[PDB]
């Protein structure tokens, strides 16, 4: 409640709900799972280069496990977190439900797509996940972008930059 995100992140995230300056959130829509993982690898390298500390937030444990296995096969040091606090201050992969009470410098939202975020009732979840980012926010979607994001003003983020 003391932490606040950049205006860019605040403005993008507020529009997910139907009710500090930094980079516009970047959204990248990719054709398949392996291309999504490419973008995660690339974003981690970009964030590292700007001296960010990044968390990747996946919706569910199963999706986090699939991403984790893939990222390790890209040579990443990955910690699929089981508590907020195990190993490897390199890449944290955080299921949404474990991100409670946490804020991160940079967040990569894993697979913000239609299948994963289809329902009006899921707006609160997607909002909450994105709102964990303090300074840099990236969304990667496999297939199509979540329809919940259609309402967001296109000025508030970049798409496939």
């Amino acid at each position: 409640a003391s932490y606040r995100s950049t205006q860019q992140i605040t403005d993008f995230t507020k529009e997910i709900l139907v009710n500090r300056q930094g980079d516009l959130p970047n959204v990248v829509v990719t054709p398949n799972f392996e291309a999504g993982v490419d973008q995660v690898v690339d974003q981690l390298a970009m964030n590292d280069s700007e001296r960010d500390t990044t968390a990747i937030i996946g919706k569910s444990l199963a999706e986090c496990e699939a991403l984790t296995k893939a990222l390790k096969a890209r040579g990443e040091q990955v910690t699929l977190i089981q508590t907020e606090n195990r190993l490897a201050p390199g890449v944290i992969v955080v299921p949404s439900f474990l991100a409670k009470g946490l804020e991160f410098d940079a967040v990569i939202v894993w697979n913000a797509n239609q299948e994963n975020y289809q329902r009006e009732d899921e707006r609160q979840l997607l909002y909450t996940i994105c709102s964990r980012a303090m300074h840099e926010l990236t969304l990667v979607a496999v297939g199509s972008l979540s329809p919940l994001l259609a309402r967001v003003n296109h000025a508030l983020y970049t798409l496939n930059e």
